[PDB]
């Protein structure tokens, strides 16, 4: 009853129509399976990183985590093969305003709920998996804009880039990191703004955050028509609290979100999606 | 060399709000820690090994169009399989509840047929190949957006007491099972499913006795392919009938692989704009 599943090995010649996108991410189609897939692909110890990530994704399978379809492991080529995500990332949805002038509230709330469901699952694994690199860029959107959490490069078992989602206690090297990033994401989702807009240098962000400053909360950033505004602001504020001991577990955060999500009729989620490009 | 994923064990007491759905009994529940709805398939020490077998198959056969297993509930007082909850029921209910669903748009029907084929294809391409052997509309589950999840691997086999059920999806040569049964069982079932999807009709509707069906089918009778069952306005009608007729051939050897079916379906699906799938789902809500 120690039931085990093995991650399939995919021969490079099976990845037909390799095309560059944005590690290096490429799209392909599996020759036998007949599905479009995504491939993430020099060195000798950078191999251990890729295998480690592929193992994490394979072990963390869940409804809101990016599904891994297999590993392409050869002398010639090394890659992680995952389901293709046609709608990109949450970053693109919130910030490409001419492509997406309207992102209805029900869908924004659904995304916020699913992100939390995914991280909660990771934290409940045995032993707990901490993501440690959550950002709008790493929340992928499937064909119907359901969430798939990706990029397990910095993830850790509990046994240089953008710093806007990083809790201050991390600038001078915790189970309370993900919730902090989640709070910033929530603010970003509800405002459609870039956290710390007017800041020209990332060291100014790091300094400000270390002194307890946070993305701005007022009528311009978070308009009064936001459903359940006061309740969302409390969640955001508790999530990015300076003292990490005062930040909530994902359990508590889900218990708070559940009644908020019940106020949206199911069909409103579908209608929010159809309205998109 | 191999990277392994272990199936979680879920304590019975973590399943809150247990409610009966089907009578293997199917129940709904919410997981106390994960905060998601789930489906639980359980009994009302040898009927135990059957469950563990199916759980293992679901766990090994993970793919985009196969029902995800979330864990196994294995205790002295309770044994069951925990899977993702499918809010839109089965393909069977979508096709035959005509009052609830007066219209089921062609693009959605075709996407369903396409996704079933992708699912079975994936199984057939495993090492060693997995054969479902119990496909039916009742076992094609639908998620929130009506995407396919293939379920019920109870009779499935790795190619290396009797429970009462319909025989309509069973190929005639399986009526008295041998050692050879066979990679060509699934395609026969798919062919009947395809006919049932395009017609929204119960196969062998006229025949009241299940045993009579078995006679007819061995004698070569198939579900009726005429105008009343498959109207002329059906998108790509000729090409679908050709797919069906070859799929349920009396001789297993003439029946096509799923790969072949895919190749045939890929151009058909490209004739439907993305928007039409979303419209079809909104229409069903
Ligand atoms: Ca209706």
């Amino acid at each position: 009853e120690a039931i085990c599943s093995a991650l399939p090995t995919i021969p490079y010649h099976k990845l037909a129509d390799l095309r560059y996108l944005s590690g290096t991410v490429s799209s392909a189609r599996h020759a036998d399976w007949r599905v479009q897939v995504a491939v993430k692909h020099l060195l000798d110890s950078e191999r251990k990183d890729v295998l480690r990530e592929a193992e994490i994704l394979h072990k963390a399978r869940f409804s809101y985590i990016l599904p891994i379809l297999g590993i392409c492991n050869e002398p010639e080529f090394l890659g992680i093969v995952t389901e293709y995500m046609p709608n990109g990332s949450l970053n693109e949805l919130l910030h490409r305003k001419t492509e997406y002038p309207d992102v209805a509230w029900p869908l924004r709330f659904r995304i916020l709920h699913e992100i939390a469901l995914g991280v909660n699952y990771l934290h409940n694994m045995t032993p707990p998996l901490l993501h440690h690199d959550l950002k709008t860029q790493n929340i992928l959107l499937d064909n119907e804009f359901h969430v798939k959490i990706a990029d397990f490069g910095l993830s850790k078992w509990r046994m240089g880039g953008t710093i806007i989602y990083m809790p201050p206690e991390n600038y001078e090297p915790s189970i309370k990191h993900d919730i902090y990033s989640y709070a910033v994401i929530t603010w970003e989702v509800l405002s459609r703004k870039q956290p710390f807009e007017d800041v020209t240098n990332p060291l100014q962000i790091m300094y400000s955050v270390s002194q307890g400053h946070r993305p701005v909360i007022n009528e311009e950033s978070l308009p009064y028509d936001i459903p359940h505004r006061a309740r969302m602001i409390s969640l955001i504020e508790s999530g990015w609290a300076q003292n990490p001991d005062e930040r909530p577990s994902f359990l508590k955060c889900l218990i708070e979100l559940e009644p908020v999500l019940r106020t949206f009729e199911e069909i409103t989620f579908l209608e929010a999606v159809i309205q998109l490009k």
